[PDB]
């Protein structure tokens, strides 16, 4: 009955309200997939329960094990019915679940600490480290990639120590913020954009996009809620409801 | 044509007309992933990201 | 649609240009009939295709 929603805590898409333990279930967190969560779900006539994925990982197969972690893994075990998060649409990934048509257009970009100019400039030095977020689609992009730029970042990524990858997004901003600008971080565009609109207001998104694809709202392969959920995202888009709600959570609180 | 319903008919022209009337397999060309085509054909994801924009003489 | 209009641009007479930014976000798809035995396999086409960098490629090929 209840459709339970899997989400990441990831700003400024999910957030804990400042009084968070004051309040109950859903009105305890706030941020751009929440409120997006409440139109999906009122478009498409469900009630629903969120929860934030317990390994608090996007979505990756093990090689070896073969188990997918993260958002992704929720879904395909049957622990969650819906993701409703920054989650990319991967050829990979939509081989195990389905997507709606992407409600967020975005790309991989670089983090700077505000002599950094491209990709390019960062492969072709050494003094600035830089990395990816540990588990998710831009450490792949990379892994994958046979361009020679990218394929020249990622041997050095892989086998830098220590290393240069992170955990959660906020530690890659964190490192960025500390290092002095010895470190940049590799990100997709809309969360880049998001900090750099966050005191202190001290780092930058430097370059074009290295690619260009979207987020999508994520079901089990064959879900019942598929068909629907992806009406809602293309009739909320139409409606400008999205831009609306990216404004909201990017620029119309922005800090700088 | 792209692909519009006509008011009063109902019936689908141009590329989605083609398809939605069996003329036509499949549909490779600029056509707007959008909620109207999204309820009579199937579309893959995005292959293009874009934006109406304003054209204008220098 | 920016992407005719950036397009247009980069063509003589070279006395048209693009002005402010676009009024929405969207995307252009393969299209199918619906229960298409062909919808499956051209979806997952398109994302190899993107991820390959060669949907990047022909954007660059035929626009820059
Ligand atoms: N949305 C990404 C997670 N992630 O966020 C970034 O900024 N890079 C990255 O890999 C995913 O779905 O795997």
């Amino acid at each position: 009955k209840t459709v339970v929603v899997t989400t990441i805590l990831e700003s400024p898409y999910v957030m804990m309200k400042k009084n968070h333990e004051m309040l109950e279930g859903n009105e305890r967190y706030e941020g751009y997939c929440v409120d997006l969560a409440a139109e999906i779900a009122k478009h498409c006539g469900f009630k629903y329960k969120l929860t934030i994925v317990g390994d608090g990982k996007y979505g990756a197969r093990d090689a070896d094990t073969k188990i997918w972690n993260g958002m992704v893994g929720e879904l395909v075990y049957g622990k969650a019915d819906i993701a409703i998060a920054p989650l990319t649409i991967t050829l990979v990934r939509e081989e195990v679940i389905d997507f709606s048509k992407p409600f967020m257009s975005l790309g991989i970009s670089i983090m700077i600490k505000k002599p950094i100019e491209s990709a390019e400039d960062l492969s072709k030095q050494t003094e600035i480290a830089y990395g990816t977020l540990d588990s998710g689609s831009t450490k792949e992009f990379f892994r994958r990639s046979k361009i020679a730029v990218f394929d020249k970042m990622w041997t050095y990524m892989r086998s830098a120590e220590p290393s240069v990858f992170v955990r959660t997004t906020a530690e890659g901003v964190a490192r960025v913020r500390k290092s002095k600008g010895k470190y940049a971080y590799l990100l997709e565009s809309t969360m880049n954009e998001y900090i750099e609109q966050r005191k202190p207001c001290d780092t930058m998104k430097v370059g074009g996009n290295l690619d260009s694809k979207g987020y999508g709202i994520a079901t089990p392969k064959g879900s019942s809620l598929g068909n629907a959920v992806n009406l809602a995202v293309l009739k909320l888009n139409e409606q400008g409801l999205l831009d609306k709600l990216k404004n909201k959570w990017w620029y119309d609180k922005g800090e700088c």
